[PDB]
């Protein structure tokens, strides 16, 4: 558990889960390989476990698992929306064995420097809310945010809801961008600010007429689109959207 923290952002100060200014402004922000670095092989263990779930549960070979999990994780932007619709899979339990499972406390420490450029950001007025917007479930969420130490820097959450049995809304459908704006107040997209590391999701929130998409590519790309500003760092952010740092 994470009761124990003591570091400041160690708490999650924004309610999970009625109109508002207009002219809101809005930084939506990805979490995995985004607030932290793809070099910290967290996702490297997701892909272990997801792997390791494709054999043990739909009883498939390495190789065919490694087809089956990039064919739904390109269409889809997740393999568990795959294994939802075709296997009928329970989103939930699934989520169990790989995010849930993750060492997470013996990888992420609190990240200072992020969290310096984040209230330097939130502390500008050029911003209302920072709004979380990500692919993975509540659970993994905060939990990232409360390790890192910025779990009180994020005015709201949007995640994707894996206790849905049908399909999963999730990036880079446009269904996913649409209920991110109506969670966070976000009245139009050119009103909106986006950084994430899947070149796809950046292409949509452009597509969608975002002010300005931000595509975070650490090494090499796992493409960025057209009208999308490239970074390899997030604390590269003052950089690129500088004069949103300024009062
Ligand atoms: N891949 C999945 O994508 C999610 C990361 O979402 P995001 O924060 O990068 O949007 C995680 O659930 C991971 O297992
Ligand atoms: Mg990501």
């Amino acid at each position: 558990h994470l009761e124990s923290l003591t570091h400041p952002g160690s708490k999650v100060t924004f309610p999970i889960d009625t109109p508002q200014n207009p002219n809101l402004k809005v930084f939506f922000f990805a979490i995995d390989n985004c607030l932290y670095k793809s070099s910290t092989r967290i996702h490297d263990l997701m892909q272990q476990s997801i792997l390791r779930f494709f054999q043990t549960h739909l009883k498939l070979s390495p190789e065919d698992a490694h087809v089956l999990n990039n064919s739904y994780y390109k269409e889809y932007g997740l393999a568990i929306r795959g294994l939802v619709m075709f296997h009928k899979v329970n989103a939930l339990e699934y989520n169990r064995l790989v995010d849930d499972s993750l060492p997470l406390q013996d990888i992420l420490k609190p990240d200072i420097p992020l969290r310096n450029m984040l209230l330097r950001l939130r502390q500008s007025g050029k911003i209302d809310k920072l709004w979380l917007f990500t692919n993975a479930y509540k659970n993994h969420a905060i939990r990232c945010l409360r390790l890192l130490g910025i779990a009180d820097l994020f005015d709201g959450l949007t995640y994707c809801d894996y206790s849905r049995t049908d399909t999963l809304v999730c990036k880079p459908h446009v269904k996913a961008f649409e209920k991110a704006m109506k969670e966070s107040g976000l009245a139009r997209y050119e009103n909106a600010y986006f950084i994430d590391d899947s070149g796809k999701n950046i292409e949509t929130g452009i597509k969608l007429g975002m002010k300005t998409c931000i595509h975070l590519v650490e090494n090499e790309v796992n493409q960025t689109p057209e009208g999308a500003i490239v970074i390899s760092d997030i604390l590269e952010l003052p950089h690129v959207v500088s004069d949103l740092f300024l009062e």
